[PDB]
């Protein structure tokens, strides 16, 4: 009995579409929060306590460019806050701090009976994700906050790959072959559970056309690590992953099994 397990036993097709949790979304206003630029909160309406995921857009990106991830993750049983940055021009380090703020905001809101997500978040199970500089942001957050359960940097950008040589959070990186992501993956300690999947734009991961495959891989990673849902092992390490990776995928690395 995994107490964090949610949703039906997984299938490829169910992971290639919006999931079985009905979700609502609300706007988090800039005026309500000091540590980030507000954003879009997606949450399963169904009773329960869920893992919390904060997702960063990249450089000049808005929460609206990442709504795919809000809906896709939340609809498979996560509370997902797609942040807007304090400015469009915020660097990775600032995106990292804003992702950490967004997760702390989710923990604070969890405890307020005023909040639609009152008692809906397991504040012990947090993950980060983001696109480009938001990817670098997610990975810096995960570096600084090893209690986090998972990171998914998608087309990650940073000024240094050696910055990630202490990452201790299970990290799935998405690459777009015709775009940095590999030096980042190589820098992560091989003692850290990690996975690289290269799709064949820079915004091939952004709201992209490989939505099916990237969504499946991403939900699977959050399930496996945020929920400890070993039902998804076939989808991140086993026969299903190997099917995905063998097809659309130019290259993949991992240190499977986990």
């Amino acid at each position: 009995f995994n107490p964090y397990q949610k949703g039906p036993d997984p299938t490829a097709s169910a992971l290639e579409r919006n999931g079985p949790f009905a979700i609502r979304s609300t706007s988090v206003s800039r005026t309500s929060v000091s540590g980030f630029g507000g954003g879009r909160l997606y949450y399963p309406t169904a009773s329960g306590t869920y893992g919390a995921i904060a997702v960063s857009p990249g450089f000049t990106g808005t929460s609206s460019t990442m709504t795919f991830w809000g809906e896709r993750l939340a609809s498979h049983g996560f509370v997902v806050l797609v942040i807007d940055t304090i400015t469009l021009y915020d660097q990775p380090d600032s995106r990292a701090r804003q992702l950490k703020a967004a997760l702390d905001y989710l923990a604070t809101q969890n405890g307020r009976s005023s909040s639609p997500i009152y008692r809906k978040v397991d504040t012990s199970r947090r993950a980060v994700a983001g696109h480009a500089m938001g990817g670098g942001g997610s990975l810096l957050a995960a570096r600084d906050n090893p209690s986090y359960k998972a990171a998914i940097p998608m087309a990650p950008w940073a000024t240094s790959s050696t910055a990630f040589r202490t990452v201790s959070v299970p990290t799935m990186i998405f690459g777009c072959q015709d775009d940095s992501a590999i030096p980042i993956y190589n820098a992560i300690p091989n003692s850290t559970r990690k996975n690289y999947v290269e799709i064949r734009d820079h915004l091939c991961v952004m709201n992209g056309g490989h939505d099916a495959t990237l969504g499946k891989l991403g939900i699977s990673w959050m399930k496996r690590f945020v929920d400890n849902d070993t039902r998804y092992s076939p989808f991140v390490c086993g026969a299903e992953y190997n099917r995905v990776v063998s097809s659309e995928v130019s290259r993949s690395y991992n240190n499977c099994p986990y």
